[PDB]
């Protein structure tokens, strides 16, 4: 029949350019170091690569903050290092994605300069500027970077409106030539050939007319809210109609802070908005709602997430998987156990469940070898301004210590996953010649690229064979998926199925022996791959015995 799109099948990994591979000795990644490791990408068996933000940015937000749409980062390199990085990217039969940062721009930003300028400037409504209200902000709204969402700024005596941080002023959607100009931006990248763009914080773009307070029940989760602009799918079907449908790109939508309910508007492919999408649920399930406390869960809270996620791409939408990204914690870590007899095992475990989800997958680079969270001593040891941002409304507000605060953060920040990627044993980790922009995880010594690749039993041997073994099964990426118990809190088991032929992952999330009955009527056939196992289960088995940490991939009858 029709088949599916190169995207359904793909398997994607995510580069933080930033965190990847330095070439010059500044301490920071760059386009060159990349387009040097693209062997070793290839060589895992990665399609498609996502980079994160790669435009001239003052990196308030490591590249979230855009001052030039058009120009490459200066820390990256030039536009000709770009160039080649898509060349060196087409001769491998490799695609890019890019990052779209179109909810705000940088303050920096020359329609920002102008902006701020009078009320009567031609790129005044380019932003949100409104008066204050009983002598303080316009509202009560939020930011997620710390304090209010409204910026006063006396040139005016106005404010302007920053969902987050104070230099990453909001764009405004409800202003036809703003929108004009975005769309021509993507176009100017698409006429690149750029293979795929990922929306971040995609629902956000359309503001609530008049701003009035949000209620004491929607200030316990403000991200929702901000996500209930009355003429956000009227903006993204016309971003479609004017961009997308004229070029051949797939796009992906950072779906932040929306109802879950609300995804099938974004994806449905009927209603041409967007392809794929990067929801929330699953990866911050155990999340509080300050995002910076964790909160107990088991494998059951974790399965019936997964199992509400996938019911909402129903027959036309479709879900990214990914267990680790950029802002959150290393996926060993978080979903795993990284105490050292049972990091391998854990992340090979994880590493079975995120390429059989029926879904895109995306791996965070990094994770294919099994690197962990990083042992912060202090709030001086991380970068990232989220964490200014909780110091500032907990730790001065005289909500939580610093010490509290450092106790928690260090287990759901967003520096956990952008320390540098561990290539051999070299000084740094061989990411540098240099000094790290970030501290380089003293575990590099026994956790690095160069030890992995030679060891046929590694983590990364273990996600390579995995890629070749879903790139051989169909059923594995487009199938259906049905969970065969979601209240099992032990063992995950779930079977994936397409054109009368069916497969079986088992997953002990245990670091304990333990048992799975098959359904009734199943039975093993073959045996694909197992980790952590000591022998493959028998022809015709109707039950399996499995070690701590086990998993395994099987073709059932
Ligand atoms: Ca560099």
């Amino acid at each position: 029949k029709p088949g599916a799109p190169w995207w359904k099948s793909a398997v994607f990994y995510q580069v933080y350019p930033r965190s990847f591979k330095d070439t010059n000795g500044d301490g920071i990644g760059d386009f060159k170091g990349l387009t040097e490791k693209l062997d070793y990408l290839k060589g895992l068996g990665i399609d498609a690569i996502w980079i994160n933000p790669h435009y001239a940015s003052p990196n308030t937000d490591n590249g979230y903050d855009i001052s030039d749409y058009r120009e490459v980062m200066k820390e990256y390199g030039t536009m000709e290092d770009f160039d080649r990085l898509m060349a060196e990217l087409k001769k491998r039969g490799m695609r890019l994605m890019v990052d779209v940062v179109i909810n705000h721009s940088s303050d920096q930003h020359e329609w920002f300069k102008s902006s701020r300028a009078s009320k009567d400037n031609p790129y005044r409504d380019y932003y949100f500027w409104r008066d204050g209200k009983d002598g303080h902000e316009p509202n009560n709204y939020p930011s997620f970077f710390g304090g209010s969402a409204w910026e006063k700024d006396p040139v005016t005596g106005q404010y302007y409106l920053h969902y987050f941080g104070r230099q990453q002023p909001d764009l405004n959607w409800d202003t036809p030539k703003l929108r004009e100009e975005l769309y021509a931006m993507l176009r100017f990248w698409l006429d690149k050939g750029v293979s795929g763009m990922r929306f971040d914080t995609v629902a956000t773009y359309s503001k609530t007319p008049g701003f009035p307070d949000l209620t004491p029940e929607q200030m316990k989760n403000f991200a929702e809210a901000y996500t209930q602009g009355p003429n956000l799918h009227r903006y993204l079907q016309e971003m479609h109609e004017k961009v997308f449908d004229h070029y051949d790109a797939v796009t992906a939508g950072e779906i932040f802070g929306a109802p879950l309910n609300q995804v099938p508007l974004f994806i449905d492919s009927r209603r041409k908005e967007l392809d794929m999408a990067f929801t929330f649920d699953l990866i911050r399930y155990d999340r509080a709602l300050d995002r910076w406390h964790t909160i107990p869960r088991t494998l059951a809270d974790f399965r019936q997430t997964i199992d509400k996620v996938d019911a909402i791409a129903g027959e036309y939408g479709w879900n990214t998987f990914f267990l680790g990204n950029h802002d959150n914690p290393r996926a060993v870590s978080h979903f795993g156990d990284d105490r050292p007899q049972w990091r391998e095992a854990s992340a090979k475990a994880l590493a079975t469940v995120t390429l059989t989800q029926r879904g895109t997958p995306f791996i965070f680079q990094g994770d294919e070898l099994g690197m962990t969270n990083y042992p912060f001593k202090t709030l001086q040891d991380f970068d990232d301004i989220e964490v200014k941002g909780f110091f500032q409304d907990y730790v001065e507000t005289g909500k939580a210590t610093a010490e509290e605060l450092l106790t928690n953060v260090a287990l759901t920040s967003r520096d956990n996953a952008r320390t540098p990627f561990q290539w051999d044993d070299s000084a740094n980790a061989g990411f540098t010649t240099g000094k790290p922009w970030l501290k380089v995880n003293p575990n590099y010594t026994e956790i690095n690229a160069a030890r992995e690749i030679g060891d046929p039993k590694s983590v990364y041997s273990f996600y390579r064979n995995l890629i070749s073994i879903r790139h051989e099964t169909p059923a594995l990426s487009t199938g259906s998926y049905r969970d065969i118990d979601p209240s099992n809190a032990d063992v995950y088991a779930y079977t994936r199925s397409q054109d009368g032929e069916t497969y079986l992952v088992v997953v002990n999330f245990k670091a304990e022996p333990r048992s799975f009955t098959l359904p009734d009527g199943m039975h093993i056939a073959e045996t694909l791959i197992e980790s952590s196992s000591p022998a493959a289960p028998a022809a015709g088995a109707a039950s399996l015995e499995l070690q701590p940490w086990q998993s395994g991939i099987y073709k059932v009858k």
